[PDB]
């Protein structure tokens, strides 16, 4: 392309929505490529992450763990404007495993409190890739503080399956999957700060028996389950985003199936079909379509049953519609 | 298909065997679609896991650990007879992956003890799945005690390869991959324990970590070696269908390979081939196919070595046959 | 083919070279089939793993951890003299995950201090192998104390991708990945051991926590960097061949990509493309092929980041070359 081109390409700012949902957008581009714009502040803060009170000073891109989903097409460039309050005591940065050059884009986007910065990049490459925040030293400490999210780079003709055949969804939830490492006193309680950094000699010794002490989908235990349960309807189409920046997991959606998973992420790496549970390795995002053929309350987790029942990976589906006794049927229900 | 034509489709009852080996079966489908009935009745037993004399208590289907491969063929029904003995002292149930609605049939099969229930699903997808008890807020629990098991649901035209070569196997083989935690005292010593509910508050504690102190086959160290090694001969095609239903593992055939393997366990996602190590994530069942062209002893392990010699995930082979030099040959053999 | 083709086959003697280099080779084979002929002498020395002096009792193949890279083509016969000195104490052998038989040759080289055994096999199947010791008893110890590397077997008409466009690289790379298990003393420092021997009860603990505590390339923290970082430029096409021969890894190119990626390692099988990261399960290798579009710094990492960044899993790549504005650019330096 010529440089006068880029410049003169549409430019578009989106507003960003909280996860699981996410902002408006096209799955087939609409119009040629335009530079999407995006702005993100950074916020440091104290946040609770299960039933006993525990903390974890939280290092949230827009104030949320994960951070949100930014949607953009193929070819398009996603121009990013990154602020680090004054009011937050870290320098922090973003690497966009979308992105080609200056490590993703950590090099050129490294702010101080007080400072911002906006990079550009042109997403060549088709699919959902992981974000975060990797300052040179420190970069396993601000991702396991939840400072980690993805993007999805839509093929411009929209997602199909290995055959060809359009696979246009309904809806699209991200779930970003987030260990932590939270110290704990002798006495098995589980420690709190006054500040970020006071916390990091404890927390890296954590960080090192490599066992989280939670595994969380949104930011805490139960985030997305009772009356945050995800939806749906028997015959709706739903892609599930999953990312996981630093350790490996094993999505499955109990009572359904991954009909199409693109488990490494990436659009032009036909889709495993038919699946129970797939695999997305840390430091990756992946996606599952799948079309609802029962109603009623699905789990959504990490299958390391542990990790899901125990440390926190599980997420719930209510989906209404009408039973199919074809499918499943009680031919004889619970009796002496 | 309605009520109606259901009820008029014929009915297979099959008996099952327990595992490594599997039920008589045909794997290209007799005739059209049809109900196969299974019965399994559930036992809470003591098994001794390695030669120390370390104790679980287990939950078995069928009294195995693994539950024995039920195997049908897609768009087959299958109607499990469940039954939880006045004998056993939990509520169980049944969620099989392979299924379409009420987490997998879970949701449908609660049984307290003195209780049986029947189960009907179709089954839409071709592959091997796992299936285990989930009972709700104690779902890790009783799978890590040994209840899960797997079933294949074969192509009604059998096996192909990528290219639609028909791929007939001669003998099968179900590996049931467990991961143990076994709780210890003060002197580094297994616990044992007079009844199941003893052991939980101790077991989740070790659970936690991650880390199992025992990671076995057919559910216990050595349990596919010597008496029970599994065989073949040269020339002879061998599907070794491969479950966890908790932990990720990564199976190797020593002295062989992986000649065609659905590592997502699923038939309509094209094999992997000439694989030297798979890997099957934790909640989910794979399948490799081998032919054999050398005789001798095999060893086929986790690949995490430690897990394979040190924990005990490793089973043996006894093949018969003549040996090939042209693959293989010791020219100078071990000498001054 | 008989004994007497076998002997008929030209012969060529290959002089290895150490990790990450590779020895001198043509991708697209040169002629029909070769004996290839190797040689291997078993150093057990002492080598230090990090900054602050972490001594290990490597069991190195060649004298280096990772042993060396051999390549061949499919079709030719690899013809190992391996050598196990009288200066060292214990048995070795080696299984090469590319054969066949006699579980991948360790049945048939076992050999003492003093002794040396020349193994001759046919490679059958094209892709990239684990070659690692393994005495019956001592698997994982041997392994886990370096004593690992990996083969390739290139298709004799060199690499295509997954639509028979070949792939050419211009440069080649291999980063063997060790997991070491170092003890501690109660002051939580690595210990020192006179012989090897000395340290197996210590270490044989660490090993079953399935928790390494360091995990590198090339065997030591850091190895690849500085004036051992591996260098490319703007437009060059790289091969960086991948393994780990007991323990799962999910390599990532920070700031790039993996264009093409054989994650199983074997050729026959399609690679994924596009790859943000990729997964080699334990017991494998694995290969990337990627197009330098951008220069600068680019840090390779297993992406576990604490195992990259706290227990060293990560090199760097220098790249020259002009910047690519296009690709990604800073619109706005961080300020305030
Ligand atoms: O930016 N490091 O994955
Ligand atoms: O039924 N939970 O895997
Ligand atoms: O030779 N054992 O993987
Ligand atoms: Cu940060
Ligand atoms: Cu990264
Ligand atoms: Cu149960
Ligand atoms: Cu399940
Ligand atoms: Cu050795
Ligand atoms: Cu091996």
């Amino acid at each position: 392309a010529t440089a006068a081109e880029i410049a003169a390409l549409p430019r578009q700012k989106v507003e960003l929505v909280d996860p699981p949902f996410v902002h408006a957008h096209s799955q087939v581009a609409e119009g040629g490529p335009k530079v999407v714009e995006f702005t993100m502040v950074i916020e440091e803060k104290k946040i609770v992450i299960d039933d006993a009170g525990t903390e974890v000073h939280a290092m949230a891109f827009n104030g949320t763990v994960p951070g949100p989903l930014m949607v953009v097409h193929q070819d398009d460039y996603l121009e990013l404007t990154l602020i680090n309050p004054e009011t937050n005591t870290l320098m922090h940065n973003i690497d966009f495993h979308a992105a080609t050059g200056a490590l993703g884009g950590g090099g050129l986007t490294e702010i101080n409190p007080g400072e911002k910065t906006i990079l550009r990049f042109k997403a060549t490459k088709p699919g959902v890739f992981v974000y975060h925040c990797a300052p040179p030293g420190m970069v396993p400490w601000h991702v396991v503080s939840g400072m980690n999210g993805a993007i999805m780079v839509l093929p411009r003709e929209g997602l199909h399956d290995g055959k060809g055949k359009a696979l246009t969804y309904d809806k699209i939830y991200y779930v970003g999957e987030q260990d932590f490492y939270v110290p704990r006193d002798e006495n098995g309680k589980y420690k709190k700060y006054e500040a970020p950094g006071d916390a990091y000699e404890d927390t890296v010794k954590v960080m090192r028996t490599l066992t989280p002490t939670h595994v969380v989908f949104n930011g805490a235990v139960g985030a997305l389950t009772g009356d945050k349960a995800m939806t749906a309807a028997v015959g709706e189409k739903v892609l599930i985003v999953h990312s996981q920046a630093n350790r490996d997991t094993r999505p499955n959606l109990i009572g359904g199936h991954g009909d199409y998973v693109w488990a490494t992420g990436k659009f032009n790496t036909p889709p495993d079909v038919d699946q129970e549970t797939w695999f997305i390795p840390g430091g990756a995002a992946g996606a599952a379509f799948y079309t609802f053929q029962q109603p009623g309350i699905y789990a959504y987790v990490n299958h390391n049953l542990i990790e899901a029942f125990e440390l926190g990976a599980a997420a719930h589906f209510k989906v209404t519609g009408e039973w199919n006794d074809d499918l499943m049927t009680s031919v004889l229900a619970p009796s002496g």
